[PDB]
Order: C-alpha cells, then structure tokens, then sequence
DNA sequence: GGGGGAAGGATTCC
DNA sequence: CACGGAATCCTTCCCCC
C-alpha cells in the first residue's frame, strides 16, 4: 500500500498572495479581528517570511505587531480560501478516486492500485505539485509512505514546498528515533502525559503495560500508538462527510446579560443556517467560551429537523441553561448544528 | 453484563 | 491581550433486555 499526502503551504496567507502577487516576499499575516479594540484578535496564519520571526497561528495580533510592526496584516476571508481549496481537491480526484479530504487544505490519496513502487510515486508527486502550481498557482508539500500517519510525517519533514518518501526501511528508523510528540494526534497535553510514563518514542509504548497506558491516555490513543509502533497500523482512505456546521463570534465585551448576548447568538445562527445549504440538522448546540477561555456547551437532539425559527427559540433556552449552570462571564458565543437528516 | 444513545467535557490541528 | 471550524474520544447517565 502507498499513501500520498498533500498539504498546501501557509495556505490562507498564500491565497492572499495569489490574489495580490505584490505581497510575494513581504511578511504576510492573515488575521481575525474580534472588534474589541483597535487590533484586538488573533493570527489565523502567516507566510514564512513572518513565521521565521515567531509570528505563527494563535498569538494575539497585538503581539504580532510588536514583532513585525511593518508586516502586511490582512483580514481572514474563509469563503475564498474555501473555494480555492475545492478547485484544488478536484485536480486531485484526477489521480485517484480513493481520496480522503482531511481538512480545508490537505488530502490523502490512495495510489496503491496506480503505481508499482516509491520511485514511481515520487514521480506522481512531482506531477501533482506541478499541476497545482501551474493551474491555481499554489505550492504544496507532498508526503509518501505506507500508511496515512507516516505519509503525513513525511510531509511534516519536507515543509515547505517539498516532497519526501518515507519508505519501509526508514519507517523502522523512525519508530525508534521519532519524537513521540511529533506524531499526528499527540498534542501538548497528550505529549506531557506520555512523559510521566517515560515514553519519548513510538517504541516505548511497546514496553509499557497496556492497562497502564490505556489508563493514562485512554483506550483509543493507546491502541493507535501501539499499532503504529508495531508497524501494523493501516487505516484506509475514507471519503469524509461533514457531520457538523456552526459559527462562534466574539462580543465587544464579556457579559452574562441575556439581552446583550442574544444578538451575537442570533447572528451566529443566521450565518450558520446559510452554510447548511439545503441540509437539515436534528441536533443543535450552543457553545460558549467563558472569560477564562474555558469552553462550555449545551445541546438538544430532536426527533425531526430544526427549522430556523425553532433554532432561534431553542438556542435561547440553551444559553439560559448555560448562564444558570455556570457563574462565569461569557466571551465568545456560537452555535453548532449536527446529525443531519 | 452490556448494547445504544445522548450529553457535557477534553484534545488535536490529523 | 488569545479567533475560528470541526472531528474524535472520554465519562457519566439513562433505559432496559
Ligand atoms: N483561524 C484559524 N485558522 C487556522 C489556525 N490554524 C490553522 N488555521 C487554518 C489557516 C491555515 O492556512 C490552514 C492550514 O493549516 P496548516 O496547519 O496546514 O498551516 P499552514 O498551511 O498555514 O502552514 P504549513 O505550510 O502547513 O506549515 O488552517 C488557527 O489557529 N486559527
Ligand atoms: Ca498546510
Ligand atoms: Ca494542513
Ligand atoms: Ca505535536
């Protein structure tokens, strides 16, 4: 089995660049302005010119300007990036039917029944990078190996604008020398939990007693890490289907006042319903980011679809249920619709 | 003992 | 200061064969 993984470079910023080539070369930071104050917000992402100086995704815009006061700060435009992604995903289908669209900017292609080895795969990769650059003008990174996880790491290592082949031999080197925290799915919190067990490489998970591992990071993670370490991990390329759609917005100021929170919640419901596109959800969740940046939610599943009118009415009750069970002030509020009909 | 679902929380960035 | 979207997993609670 041969898996090919494509991941677009600094995608959002790169898109802003394609839509305005004069940006090429300058540091570009795509931002999400909350509207709390002049420059309040966070960095969506930034091109490498800016990333080399510490401006990455997540930090406050304000902190970005303290580092690169003269970089180009553009507001984030999801819709556009969304349509640019789609177009690219379509070129990929022109290489395989078995394709899993993992996110807005990466996909796994099953090319096992279309190539005979890795040198011929390395070739199909260069082919794809070129077809994407020529058509949409976007540079991507390609990762190639036996399963999805290893293909992603290959990419992770070749970024940016690269292509790497992690073959069966190297898979052996990696399971030994690979830093466990560099494995897709191991975040800082799962990364630290594994330290307390003295696990620094995939191989270490083999020598610890399952029930202990299983009781430190949960059954799923554990079996996942083990199969990888044992070289017997091999999940298939699945055609993913959206199971959720929603929107969360930030308010001008924290509050626990129902009437001054509703407007944000209703707008979230409107943009939400517009994106459903013919789809009818049976479950709705009201999500709230409290003041100490802690997330809370309250949902309801219906035996039928939810009309926009029932959405408005029901979300208000769930918000009320939130302000009643939680004493904290609310910073961000939104809605999420699921269990589509 | 345990299927199956729903709900609220936790974690990754896949 | 610290935005935003969505998948997957964990745990407790329920209902009940
Ligand atoms: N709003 C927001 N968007 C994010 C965040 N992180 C990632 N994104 C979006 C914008 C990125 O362009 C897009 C693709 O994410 P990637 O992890 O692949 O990062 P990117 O492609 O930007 O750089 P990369 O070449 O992969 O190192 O995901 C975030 O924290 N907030
Ligand atoms: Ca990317
Ligand atoms: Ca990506
Ligand atoms: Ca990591």
């Amino acid at each position: 089995m041969i898996v090919l993984f494509v991941d677009f470079d600094y995608f959002y910023a790169q898109v802003e660049e394609v839509l305005n080539p004069s940006l090429k070369g300058k540091p570009v930071v795509v931002c999400v302005f909350s509207g709390r104050f002049e420059d309040s917000g966070a960095v969506a992402t930034a091109n490498y010119e800016a990333r080399k100086f510490g401006v990455k995704a997540g930090i406050p815009i304000v902190e970005a300007k303290k580092i690169l006061p003269n970089a180009v700060y553009l507001p984030m435009r999801k819709e556009v990036y969304q349509q640019v992604s789609s177009r690219i995903m379509n070129l990929l289908r022109e290489y395989s039917e078995k394709i899993e669209i993992a996110s807005i900017d990466e996909a796994y292609l099953d090319i096992s029944d279309k190539v005979r080895d890795y040198r011929e795969a390395y070739n199909l990769g260069l082919e794809i990078k070129n077809k994407i650059l020529e058509k949409e003008k976007i540079t991507v990174t390609v990762g190639i190996s036996k399963n999805k996880v290893f293909a992603k790491i290959a990419a992770d290592m070749a970024k940016p604008n690269g292509i790497k082949v992690i073959d069966d031999e190297e898979v052996k080197r990696l399971i030994r020398e690979l830093d466990i925290a560099d494995v897709p799915g191991i975040g800082n919190i799962t990364a630290e939990k594994l330290k307390k067990l003295g696990i620094n490489k995939l191989v270490d998970t083999l020598s610890i007693e399952f029930d202990k591992l299983k009781g430190m990071i949960g059954e799923a993670k554990a079996k996942y890490l083990i199969s990888l370490a044992r070289d017997e991990y091999n999940e298939p390329i699945r055609t993913r289907v959206r199971k959720s759609i929603g929107r969360i917005v930030t308010m001008k100021r924290n509050s626990r006042n129902l009437e001054e929170i509703k407007p944000y919640l209703f707008r979230a419901i409107e943009e939400s319903y517009y994106k459903l596109d013919k789809r009818i959800p049976k479950a709705i969740h009201v999500v709230a980011v409290t003041e100490d940046l802690d997330i809370v939610s309250r949902g309801r599943t219906f035996p039928h679809g939810i009309s926009k009118e029932t959405a408005y009415s029901e979300s208000v009750k769930l918000l009320q249920k939130i302000l009643e069970e939680d004493e904290r002030k609310i910073r961000r509020i939104g809605v999420r619709f699921s269990k589509f009909i």
